């Protein structure tokens, strides 16, 4: 068995390795990468998403949303306030002004503690799952724009066209933006590029282990757990490493610099948060062995989950017992 210990490897694929995406997702599976519930990959130095980030500030973040916390500094939970629309120029200078920007530090260690120490305290604000992408149109290798769709992998498995888009998606972060501990929609994989700015920083339990993390979230959030049998699903909850060490849950932590990617595997529990202003671009994709995942997922029909009508066609086919209270839910 390849990386038994389920550490998080890094991949720096040549330029030839990197012109079939499929092709080394399955070579780094055969290395044993899903394991860890995330890897990193590094591309070639030859390749560029594209030419300049000079005429990004247009953009419009139609609904920025303010990150407030309640609980305790190690253990908490997060909910999304509406802000006014803003441009990323006025974005980027908000995450730079004296009130948001990122403080001092040493080294990533260094503002790793100071963030699990003071997170709760500010209310960071961000730009979420806005449909776009930064990837020339002219990047051939890589262009998280060009993959190929969910639906037809489903297709192409299981032998039924479904209606459905899958598309892009761009995140606009700051010092502190955070992303709660969670697992793709239908626990698909995900691929995030970090376009341009200040790290994020990862934590991941490998998906031999994701009911561990289950169990110690019931534990933690015990009214959440009563409301949603799946309240990992609202993508709010935080817990930080020191408290996972303390409970034995399994867990690795790395830092993603601009110009990596980022893959997560199927329930590959994870969560993390941003270093300062940075944009990252981001995708959820399938490859044949998503399909057992994709199947056994779990639902949330609190209500309380957000659901693109592309996911209702992947409950249909591959859950149709849970389809009908999923569907209410929704
Ligand atoms: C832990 C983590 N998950 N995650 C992150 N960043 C994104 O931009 C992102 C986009 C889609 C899905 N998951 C995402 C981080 C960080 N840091
Ligand atoms: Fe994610």
């Amino acid at each position: 068995a390849q990386n038994p210990n389920c550490n998080i490897m890094i991949f720096h694929p040549t330029k030839e390795e990197f012109n079939d995406f499929d092709k080394y997702i399955a070579y780094m599976e055969s290395q044993g990468a899903h394991r860890a519930g995330l890897a990193k990959i590094i591309p070639p130095k030859e390749w560029k998403a594209r030419e300049t980030y000079d005429n990004i500030s247009e953009i419009l973040i139609a609904t920025p949303l303010q990150q407030v916390a309640s609980g305790r500094a190690g253990v908490f939970t997060q909910y999304h306030k509406k802000k006014k629309a803003m441009t990323v120029g006025e974005y980027r200078h908000l995450a730079n002004s004296k009130k948001y920007q990122t403080p001092p530090h040493q080294n990533f260690e260094d503002l790793e503690r100071k963030y699990w120490k003071n997170r709760i305290y500010n209310s960071p604000i961000y730009g979420a799952d806005i449909s776009g992408s930064l990837f020339d149109e002219n990047t051939k290798q890589w262009n998280l724009g060009h993959l190929g769709t969910i639906q037809d992998l489903l297709e192409k498995e299981c032998g039924v066209v479904i209606e459905g888009v899958n598309t892009p998606y761009l995140y606009f972060g700051m010092w502190k933006t955070t992303f709660a501990w969670h697992t793709e929609d239908m626990d698909l994989y995900s691929i995030n590029y970090l376009h341009l700015g200040e790290p994020k920083t990862w934590y991941v339990v490998p998906p031999e282990h994701g009911q561990r993390l289950e169990r110690l979230a019931r534990e933690l959030f015990p009214g959440s757990s009563r409301g949603c049998g799946a309240f990992l699903r609202h993508k709010v909850a935080l817990i930080s490493p020191t408290v996972l060490k303390e409970n034995g849950i399994p867990f690795n932590r790395i830092t993603q610099e601009a110009g990596e990617f980022m893959v997560t595997f199927p329930y590959g529990y994870h969560a993390g948060f941003n270093h300062g202003f940075n944009c990252a671009e981001a995708i959820n994709f399938a490859t044949p062995r998503w399909i057992d995942y994709g199947k056994m997922a779990s639902q949330c029909s609190c209500g309380e989950a957000r659901v693109t009508f592309s996911m209702d066609a992947f409950v249909r086919i591959l859950q149709p017992e849970r389809y009908d209270l999923w569907k209410r839910g929704q």
